[PDB]
């Protein structure tokens, strides 16, 4: 499954960039970190097409209450980057 | 029921926040959540009139004391967002 | 009981500041917080006179040897906010 | 084994760099850190052709995207260092 | 009995900081703290004079390799800063 | 043991110190600190001979990919600090 990512400066904006995605497009939240200096990642999975119309809704919600930071899909993500994502499983 | 949130520099203005919001409506807090540079949130629930209600006055008097980073009403909150809220509960 | 709150910028001025607190009125230290950016804070307990009283020697002697970033008196903190204090129990 | 390292502001950014150095060559993530400031370090080990490949994949990668603040090859790590790695061990 | 502190940007700082207390003066270091954005802390324990010798011994080694934040002497800990203390144990 | 320190922004510049440290000279890896704002700290000890040349190469290689903020060598430490360098050991 494809991988979206966005990563935000606090925590309420990270939440807005999660529900956002969600309600886009049919994408699961299975993965949130915080990597310390506010830096919050909201992770999820589905198809790619879902991904990439859920992290486009994401940013565009998020950047209206916080400033996001990073967006990333990856369409494939290679076996041993899910060490890291599982790493941050919720 | 709906969300609210209030994300502060600093943990006295949070805390003020949260007493403002229970206080200026029937709000639950649920949530408390610290991700650093300082950034400290409150989550509370209720009726989403409640809970705008609450989050209007926590930021008015959180303000008066601290900075407010960012304010936050999610009147449906998708339900993988509970997965985050739960992550902070207290 | 009234809360009292004093936040500085790093743990010495803290310790400065719950001192004084301490050693101005009848007041207890019951919290300690620390939520990085090096902002640390001390929680007093004791009457509201007392604990004005506290805070003001508190700010006043903490500023002499730190930053102080933000102090607070709460002359009757909602029930909630104390799951916030528990938290941070010493 | 070599070690290879990239070192990025923030984990998306990261995410991305071992992405692409899983992709470049025959590396495997074997560590990850992170030590504030919002730094986030992924580590990759393999003959040093590969390292060297993977590593400078990951760098352009993660730049296209977030800020690479250092990024390292070493051929032949010391023994010692191996406890620094072990301590960010990933599975 | 006194205490003395000193706050450091950085770890080698600190630890030179508590090399140069120790050795100024019967001192004991009895409390490490590092509360994050790099201030970290070091804790010793004796007689007035001595607390008083370490601390600035201290300080002006430390200056020389680092940034000394704050430093602090207090003749006599009111006891309810000592659970702020013993939190940093070591 | 004389003590060697160096404190660098970043993980993997202290990995580059660490490892360009024990290669100069008959030091062993005793410590690891990482005390927030990105500030790592890798500690050696050995003979003070070999601990100053190993310090002078960490601190050499290291600034060609990173930041070093200190370094330091402790050619006798305190019995005390080594409280500070045990709460370190990897």
């Amino acid at each position: 499954d494809a991988l979206g990512l966005i990563e935000t400066k606090g925590l309420v904006a990270c939440i807005e960039a999660a529900d956002a995605m969600c309600a886009a497009a049919n994408v699961e939240l299975i993965g949130y970190g915080n990597v310390g200096s506010g830096l919050v990642t909201a992770m999820v999975k589905g198809d790619v097409g879902a991904v990439k119309a859920a992290v486009d809704s994401g940013v565009e919600s998020a950047q209206r209450i916080g400033e996001v930071v990073t967006s990333l899909v990856i369409a494939r993500p290679h076996n041993d980057i899910n060490k890291i994502v599982s790493h941050y499983k919720i």
